[PDB]
């Protein structure tokens, strides 16, 4: 068990009476009075310190990524990676440690929708025997701006107007694109969140990257420039946007959701973790300076070399105590790696440390159960808010007499201590710039565009057509169209017309026809469909049910997860209609005899708001889905106007229905269905 | 213009050079490296001062109501209400009291959508002459429980599931249908909930009430129990489930934004304040106890009169400042006004003063911009954290020779100071119960679900 | 051993490699820094978390009552108690309970004297099996106010003037006499705080009140009124102020250090818990209200009933983790007890809880290993800041049926619940005022003084003349000594002449002649010496040091501290005379060959400052301490003018001076040495 470290500090209150916090049974359904209708005395010690913790019971939200959910899991090392790295959770074949890792969005705030579009977090800590060590990484290679200090304006461009708090998790607004388009640096990670990467279909569906070139270090200090890769074992899926709106108001919690009941039916998801390892004396030799953190290294150049494997299999007993208070950092670093000049990083490792006092009030944070690590804590360090040990060591000092010398300093040749990497040097005059190396802001945008399906790169023309209808300042669009127009004139003759501006003329400096693999979403069918959802559309009426209840059955077979819909409750009914909504389901199924519900008075129940079959099927087929209707069925689809010769749209016999539903959930998403420009 | 007085406060940054907090023109869109492509050096204190306030920009949201939007106003009193209430704001014809107010969803987070179904919340502040006046209201007369003490039951099972911390923003769940069932009280607001109270058309097509009974109290200590009421002018207007459903996602911020744009284009809305005003001696005339919280006084016996309107004509400007940072509580009471036995009021003024040493981190929370009375304050106060004045009194206790008596102390007879109702007694043993009379929890949503009309 | 639950919280850090908070070996000597002579890098992940750490050691120290240590015990109950109360920790003879003990001053913050002028706090906790119950008391029975709404009041009055935060730990200045005179009510306890009972010898020789009028509750709800009462096993023993102002100048730790060698010399000091029993219908019976904190009730009408005994014999490990964070709270009440109408008592209650939140920055600061009970916590609380638990129920609330009623409620009937005394109830109309019932403020004070023995009154008004004279304002002053008057002509007159003022005339409303006991230090002999201080000066010149190694080994079978102090760290020597001063002494003692250092060129040399053994000698004997001579050493006592048939003055063989000095340390003061007016 992932958690096993973390039972000791778990309460059980089954078969207990109520106490106080500070013990002593009691009771606490009614305040003390001053007579029968009396008003309520101040010696109610139960009523305060009930209300009191109540009273206090929220601390701040993350100032960036408020929205996560996660989970705890085992890394598992593939290899003794000695030879690259003195890392120890590497160090051994079959060596597992445990992790956590929280997912979440970035811009919106605690409660907002999971399925916003936004880039997206992935954090991964590993409990290791040589201390913590977070990889705090992102959904998306490459990061908006190049120097840490430029953060603030960022996020503050991207988070709402700071006049009336308008829009929540949105980057469809003046600001943003203001932003966007001011410090151009930013159009990379712009056109990914513009692409499935930023609406994913889950968690579990994601790769995730730490962005920044870091190193790799060995014991006797030989280094490499690595990055960091999560391949996802569930492949990669993304919604479409006219989806992901309505189903952001139809369940907010769509991902964290989704996590939950992988983990929980036994469907534990998993990640590659793999590594590019660049010399260091190539760090500039890839078209662009590797300390850039808005380009990413084509694995053209540098193939991935897979290091293990990560597993999430335990969901949090508790969410506050374990997903909402737990504290990663890139600062947390192990012997055996080492950080990179990349400015972006450099001003992270600063940010983290400190804004943990705002979340946790108080410099004991690490001291807190998921914080924890597995492998000792022996310092100087005492006292401050919420101090939890109590320290034996009196000299709580070095260097001492009285103390024997311990706890002893470590370093790189004795007691495995941290090292910076040795042959790094610094070099040149103390400046306030950037290296002209990080100068081009275009060309690897246009890389990715290049690098997308047909329809994939309608997508993100589409979404940038979605956001900048929304800017109400002109020349804003205009900067916009011009900053679009030094990555491709085709783009932004496309994004120009949906907000009826001429685009600027070609400016081809940056122009090129390169591609790479591995950066597209929908070029790929998924590798399996096992916890994918299935909603099958039935009816209380006649002999429907019995057949859905069939229809379920075998699909479930296959690993899916199968919800049966009809108007009310009945038996064998796991959702009504009213309750029901496409966007819960990869896959909508009409079950034999439910047509009946497609027109008319049929669709007319109070039991449900008017045509919701139809709407289902509806926005099942419009957004792409595999859709299906059994035997006499076909009608719910005539009804529609759909046809079974469509791709992704099958009827017939059940067997047969089964079959094509079934194949058309590695396809996922029908593109067939969407105009091209 | 109702926020004359925060002018003093007002940054204005146009054409001006960029700064650290501490003075001091800066440039601070580079890190200070060693080398041109070299590590970030700890003697930038642009670099870190900068991003030290960014990363402490957060507060705790609050423990309810943490979704909302406000706006100031202004109040005027359509006569000199004197033959009922000494309150200073109601003593005049046409007398202007500057207010703000919020409005809210209640369970779910700051980020989570206006259009979820729930109560709302309806919070004004009179900035009147004699100090904060708060009437700390939602939009349905009725609450769920009728003992403060379970309040923390009722959020709890109606918040997210504390495992997975689903759902967001939704009464829709097992725990909070455990709860309605385990307890009755709750079957009134729920009701209500369920009604088009729940998925409002906007804040300004909504009623207000401070739902529990309160007093008003003449200069000679005379009482009358009341309700207060907001009644709004521009009438109230619902969505439907489904449409509210999908609103949640096209735009969460669909409320505020309306509230916003109405203010813009000099739409005010607005709001007449009335009361229903019941003798002592009838306080369980009614089939009910009006002590109790989750009855409401039908308008048969009781019409509502009206004292006054208050109209909401200026946004803020900054959100955070005015909106985040205002921290309302049933306990700001002035002179003519007083609290009943209603456990569940009772309650709360202790609730309200104490989380704001959560949210604000500090016991100095009035002393912000927003939370500021305009009638001045004079006391023995000193110290903790972040106190922002510089008090001339070195003789910070009372009694006092040596300061001559000042600040002086203010009653019932002398100074306008507050006083409890002279008339109210306590009476029988010290209990951890409720009144019998508190014992019908069916009645009313009846009478509600009977006064709707079939659709 | 009482801290025993601590143990797993405990991190041993010998033999083991330097650490980051969040693990990893590391070492931190030397910040990172670009070349050799360069700048620190950002990038010092190692240098930010250690400084971070530093930068935010400290944490508001209390509001008041900020200057105290504590150290753990255990109570013993005597007997089973459930004929008086329902409370578990005294349900069984020979019963034993955790405790942990904090002392304190009140006005002075963190750092300031042990031996200032002041009334101390006394607080225990224990952590009994059903909850923590603590009796936050001081050693005085009675407090300056009667309503907890004028505590701001008090405390803004007698904490330093806030134009210029001056004086530190002190009620001698305009402010603090303002109030004592504006608000009569404090005279009572001012003249405890006048008394020895402000400067007490240590810790350990004070007794402890709960002050409040409480209540304790049986199984089927029958109630008495008590009294909290600790009675010292050491005896109660005082300073004398002139003594007191040097030594919080020569050790600012003197009350810390002496609980800290009491515990870990094997000689841990006890306490017998004590109660006053009396009926509901008492309340009103003594000639005043028993809701009236400003009072006591005379033990001639009420004696003192023993209850237990707890004993304090295990330090902290670590002072801030443990005595800092401690947070003690009336609130903290369990079945078998419940509170009064005092209106001092029912403010405290909400008071103390709501400070937690200054102090700890949060909501879960019972979660602290020294605040957590041993009996178990269960309930639907969930969050906040710093959280360290992981609750397994997820339907935290309650009436539930997914729970299935559990947590349960738990009452006077089921459960072992906490319940309010039945029979209590509330009468009249809510108001803002007092009851009439508290309108004398001067009897008792004057009952006080009369019960003091002559020198130990002069002691009272010796410290109201020095603290009045450093009133500024002349007002003040006659406010003062109208507010006196009432109480005592005499006393009022006898002040009065110090400030060179008329005291009014008589004014005989409240004079009275009555005396009751238990409220006097000096008149008693101490019961045991044991931890006693004897300084032995001595000489490292001539046979001297001899001698005093085995005086100071006799000394030390009677359970006496001894320290030798010579001109340097010679063999067998314990403290130099430079680092010696006689206000760490209970007893000063010339080793014979000493005389040397009293005059002629052995009271010249460079390694002390001049006179140094001479003063040390004088400050004994004027602090009225027993003071002694072997042999030749005669010659030091008269060197200072001292004779030898003076009480508390011993001289000629070894054998004859440790008599004495063992007998005078039991008298401990020697007031005859102290002039009395007229
Ligand atoms: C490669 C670029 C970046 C990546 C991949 C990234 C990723 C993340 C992630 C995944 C989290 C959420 C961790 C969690 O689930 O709790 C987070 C939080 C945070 N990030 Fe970043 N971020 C980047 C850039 C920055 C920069 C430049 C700054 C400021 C210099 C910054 C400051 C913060 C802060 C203050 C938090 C809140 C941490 C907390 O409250 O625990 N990030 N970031
Ligand atoms: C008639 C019953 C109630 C009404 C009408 C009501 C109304 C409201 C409203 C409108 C707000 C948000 C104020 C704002 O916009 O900032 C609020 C917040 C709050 N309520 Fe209540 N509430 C009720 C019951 C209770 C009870 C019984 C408690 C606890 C005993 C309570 C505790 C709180 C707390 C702690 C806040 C957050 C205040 C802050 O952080 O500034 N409420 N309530
Ligand atoms: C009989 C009257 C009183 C007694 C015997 C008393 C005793 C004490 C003692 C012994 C302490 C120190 C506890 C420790 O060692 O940590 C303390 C602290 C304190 N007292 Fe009192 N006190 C009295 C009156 C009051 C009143 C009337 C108030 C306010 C209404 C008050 C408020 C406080 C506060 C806020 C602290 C700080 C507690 C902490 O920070 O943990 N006290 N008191």
């Amino acid at each position: 068990d992932a958690r096993q470290r973390l039972k000791e500090v778990e309460v059980d209150d089954n078969g207990q009476f109520m106490t106080t916090d500070f013990g002593g049974n009691i009771e606490e359904q009614f305040s003390l009075k001053a007579g029968g209708r009396g008003s309520t005395l101040l010696e109610d010690f139960i009523f305060r310190q009930k209300l009191q913790h109540f009273d206090h019971e929220r601390i701040p939200e993350r100032v960036v990524h408020a929205r996560g959910a996660g989970a705890h899991g085992i890394f598992t090392s593939y290899g003794d990676w000695s030879n690259i790295t003195a890392a120890s959770f590497l160090g051994a074949k079959d060596k597992q440690t445990p992790v956590f890792v929280r997912f979440s969005t970035v811009a919106g705030s605690r409660g907002s929708a999971d399925t916003a579009r936004d880039v997206h977090g992935f954090a991964t800590r590993f409990y290791t025997d040589e201390g913590n060590f977070d990889i705090v990484g992102n959904n998306i290679p490459v990061f908006f701006i190049q120097d840490a200090i430029r953060f603030p304006d960022l996020i503050h461009s991207v988070k709402p107007s700071p006049d009336n708090e308008v829009p929540q998790a949105a980057t469809a607004h003046d600001s943003a694109w203001d932003f966007f388009s001011s410090q151009p640096s930013a159009l990379h990670t712009l056109f990914w969140a513009m692409s499935g990467n930023g609406i994913p279909r889950s968690y579990r569906h994601m790769d995730g990257f730490g962005i920044h070139t870091f190193r790799l270090v060995t014991e006797d200090g030989k280094s490499k420039l690595v990055k960091w890769h999560w391949k996802t074992k569930q492949g990669k899926a993304a919604l479409v946007w006219e989806e992901a709106q309505v189903l952001a108001g139809k369940n907010a919690d769509f991902h964290r959701q989704d996590l939950w009941d992988a983990i929980e039916s036994g469907n534990a998801p998993s990640w590659e973790l793999a590594v590019q390892l660049i010399d260091e004396d190539k760090a500039q030799a890839y078209g662009f300076d590797l300390l850039d953190p808005t380009k990413f290294l084509p694995e053209e150049f540098a193939p991935l070399q897979v290091l293990g494997e990560m597993t999430l299999n335990r969901n949090p007993m508790n969410y506050f105590a374990e997903t909402e208070q737990i504290s990663f950092q890139p600062g947390h670093i192990v012997r055996g790696v080492d950080f990179t000049e990349d400015p972006l990083l450099q001003g992270r490792l600063y940010s983290y440390l400190d804004t943990q006092l705002n979340r946790h009030r108080g410099p004991n944070f690490e001291q807190l159960p998921i914080n924890r690590p597995v492998s000792g804590v022996h310092n100087n360090h005492r006292d401050g808010q919420g101090q939890a040990w109590i320290h034996k060591n009196i000299h709580h000092y070095s260097p001492s007499y009285l103390n024997k010398g311990y706890p002893a300093q470590a370093n790189q040749t004795v007691g495995r201590g941290f090292f910076t990497t040795p042959g790094r040097t610094a070099s040149g005059v103390l400046n306030r710039e950037l290296s002209a190396t990080f100068d081009d802001h275009y060309t690897q945008p246009r890389l990715f565009f290049n690098s997308l399906t047909p329809v994939e790169q309608q997508f993100v023309i589409n979404a940038i057509r979605f956001e900048a209808s929304h800017v109400t300042n002109e020349q804003v669009k205009k900067n916009v169209l011009e900053q679009l127009n030094k990555i491709s004139n085709d783009v932004a003759k496309r994004v120009a017309v949906a907000l009826g501006l001429e685009a600027p003329q070609p400016d081809p400096t940056y122009y090129h026809n390169n591609v790479t693999r591995g950066v597209s979403i929908f070029n790929e069918s998924l590798p399996t469909i096992a916890t994918l959802r299935v909603g099958v559309l039935s009816t209380t009426k006649g002999g429907s049910l019995d057949k859905a209840k069939a229809l379920k059955e075998q699909l479930e077979k296959d690993g899916l997860k199968v919800t049966v819909i009809a108007e009310y409750l009945a038996s064998g009914v796991d959702q009504t209609y009213s309750a029901a909504d496409a966007t819960a389901f990869d896959a909508v199924v009409v079950a034999e005899g439910a047509e009946r519900v497609f027109s008319g008075k049929g669709a007319m129940s109070p039991l449900f708001p008017a045509g919701r079959p139809s709407q289902i099927l509806t926005d099942g087929y419009r957004w792409g889905k595999p859709v299906a209707a059994v035997g006499s069925a076909k009608k719910a689809l005539q009804s529609i106007g759909v046809e079974e010769k469509e791709a992704g749209v099958y009827a017939g016999a059940q067997d047969e229905v089964i079959k094509g539903v079934e194949e058309g959930l590695k396809v996922f998403k029908f593109l067939e269905r969407f105009a091209v420009d």
